């Protein structure tokens, strides 16, 4: 309903609505594959 289809932009929502930790969290994007 609004859970599975919401997971498509759940995290992004958190931003749509702080700490740098999160930034570095996404900064690891590369670290993912790297």
């Amino acid at each position: 309903g609004i859970g599975a289809f919401g997971l498509l932009g759940f995290l992004a929502a958190g931003s749509k609505k702080k700490n740098e930790q999160e930034l570095l969290e996404l900064d690891k994007w590369a670290s993912l594959w790297n």
